[PDB]
């Protein structure tokens, strides 16, 4: 079956779109090569349509059915509850797309009678009808990148009412089931630090380690009807309320498997027969399907002691080496099996014998040293995209503040500490907006975070060592330095000069701002300070942060 069939109608914009980096008076302090940054827009949607439209074939062998039976055995130990309407409503982003039925995201969060009444009629319809295709809107994502130009990604999502219904029926399932079925291989259960720890321990557990990242080409498009019905059979293994079983069956038949695509102008754009990128189950469905195909492919390839780390379509495997030559051969067979399972590769997989050289979830393990002088492994990444998006956010307020999200996920890195923290705290000072909560995302879920809570939040997730790492690796230092040049960003020596100023300024404010100056920029002074556990860090309720992935899932954790 074709992943998509098209009518010719265009994927249309929902408002004005900007592709060129907006420039203000602050832009140059961060980046000078403005032409390197761009945002994707609907004008490239047609190009994306061509890459994502292809036929899918599947050859399912005994290794595939063996792994699935095992997955189903673990799934049968899961007991999940139906969420109430109020709970589901409270999980809805404040600015989530409004319903076509006369109410918006605020109406839902306030439990307005119109929204709640319509939500109840959608739920009832799900229970009575298990066949009628549910409508979806298809949009082109406006996302920022650096050159080396890619076309806009596509986002397909059902109406707001249906989304609240997905939450009622499946939020508990998608939040609980993956870790049970996949154990330690489920990546979304890990904070950046725990991820590193799982990777380092998994690597150290092999006599002769070897690992590779496996990039699937347009994964959502490779997901077949079979795949989606198999995912549902796994959900159905759970101990669930009868109403939840019916809604899951209905949602699978009417929405997950396929459905008509409508543009922002209300025209039919065509029909989808693959994974929708904008539904509650996108992350969980992709993770389970990637793990099932890969686990089975590991068996077919005769990979020795293969350990998976899977986050949606992002896949990394660490196993026992059989020698340089044999490895190359096994990987080839692994890739052939995945292809048979409808998970063909984009970039061909290549074995790596150096853990730090493996990139998964666009990140890699690197090493530095803490106060004591001890080696500490931490998660970093190429800062090109973080900086391109930071440049955009320097001149444009956007719904998701990636700079904040990146400071939280990459607080221990050289680049997040010296550039992002310095740059944005300088702006918050100047605009006196330090206590203004801002929306950012972690594993797809949206959170309102106050920048003044950063010190505590970081202590909680990375430990106090995040404020004292040093002696980064020549490789890391050099990648950052080279990145600054490609983008036209001031050299690290300049950010250090700046950080000294930002730090003195925060300190002058006292209170929380002073804590920020003290912990976040202790690295900027030749005579470092104390830095002891922050009493308020234990107060923060970080339960739910690193539990599951919700990318495209319309999730908000207030
Ligand atoms: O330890 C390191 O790896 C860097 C190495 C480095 C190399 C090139 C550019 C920036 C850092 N330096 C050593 C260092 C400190 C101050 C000034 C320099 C200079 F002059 F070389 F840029 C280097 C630091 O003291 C340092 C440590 C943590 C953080 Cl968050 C920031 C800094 Cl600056």
């Amino acid at each position: 079956s074709m992943s998509y069939t098209w009518t010719g109608a265009l994927i249309t914009p929902c408002a004005a779109e900007e592709s060129k980096l907006p420039i203000n008076a602050l832009s140059n302090s961060l980046l000078r090569h403005h032409n390197m940054v761009y945002a994707t827009t609907s004008r490239s949607a047609g190009l994306r349509q061509k890459k994502v439209t292809f036929d899918r074939l599947q050859v399912l062998d005994d290794h595939y059915r063996d792994v699935l039976k095992e997955m189903k055995a673990k799934a049968s130990t899961v007991k999940a509850k139906l969420l109430s309407v109020e709970e589901a409503c409270k999980l809805t982003p404040p600015h989530s797309a409004k319903s076509k039925f006369g109410y918006g995201a605020k109406d839902v969060r306030n439990l307005s009678s119109k929204a709640v009444n319509h939500i109840h009629s959608v739920w009832k319809d799900l229970l009575e009808d298990t066949v009628t295709p549910i409508d979806t809107t298809i949009m082109a994502k406006n996302e920022v990148f650096c050159v080396q130009r890619k076309p806009a990604r596509l986002i397909v999502f059902p109406d707001l009412g249906v989304r609240v219904c997905e939450k009622m029926a499946l939020y508990d399932v998608v939040s609980t089931l993956p870790q049970v079925v996949m154990g330690s291989s489920y990546g979304f259960q890990y904070s950046p630090g725990q991820r590193v720890e799982f990777l380092v321990n998994t690597w150290k557990s092999k006599k002769n380690p070897m690992g590779f990242s496996y990039d699937t080409r347009c994964f959502d498009s490779t997901v077949t009807e079979n795949d989606i019905r198999v995912e549902e059979s796994i959900y159905q293994c759970c101990d669930l309320a009868p109403e939840a079983r019916q809604a899951i069956k209905s949602l699978t038949e009417r929405l997950y498997i396929g459905g008509p695509l409508t543009n922002s102008k209300g025209q039919n754009c065509g029909y989808r027969r693959c994974r929708a990128s904008g539904v509650l189950t996108t992350s969980c469905g992709n993770t389970l399907t990637c793990y099932l195909k890969a686990s089975a492919a590991c068996r077919a390839a005769k990979l020795q002691d293969c350990t998976m780390l899977v986050n949606g379509d992002d896949l990394v495997v660490i196993c026992e080496s059989a020698g340089t030559q044999e490895d190359a051969a096994s990987l080839r067979v692994f890739t052939e099996a995945m292809t048979r399972y409808s998970a063909p590769p984009g970039d061909p997989p290549q074995p790596e014998y150096d853990l730090e050289l493996i990139t998964s979830c666009s990140s890699n393990v690197s090493v530095a040293h803490d106060a004591s002088g001890k080696r500490v492994y931490y998660l970093t990444r190429d800062p090109t995209t973080p900086l391109a998006r930071a440049a955009w956010e320097t001149a444009r307020h956007t719904p998701v503040n990636s700079w904040l999200g990146n400071i939280i996920m990459y607080a221990p890195t050289l680049w997040a500490r010296m550039i992002l923290m310095t740059h944005f705290f300088s702006i918050l000072l100047a605009q006196e907006q330090l206590e203004k909560a801002l929306d950012c995302q972690i594993y797809g879920a949206c959170y309102s975070i106050e920048p003044l809570d950063l010190p505590q939040i970081i202590e909680r997730l990375h430990g106090l060592s995040a404020f004292s790492l040093h002696s980064y690796s020549p490789g890391e230092i050099n990648r950052v330095a080279s990145c600054l040049r490609k983008l036209g960003v001031p050299p690290l020596r300049v950010w250090r000069h700046r950080a000294r100023s930002v730090r003195a300024r925060l300190l002058s404010q006292g209170g929380r701002a002073a804590t920020c100056g003290k912990y976040l920029f202790n690295w900027a002074v030749k005579t470092k300070l104390k830095l002891t556990p922050i009493p308020a860090a234990s107060q923060l309720d970080l339960s739910g942060w690193f539990v599951a992935g919700y990318s495209g899932g319309d999730i908000y954790h207030s």
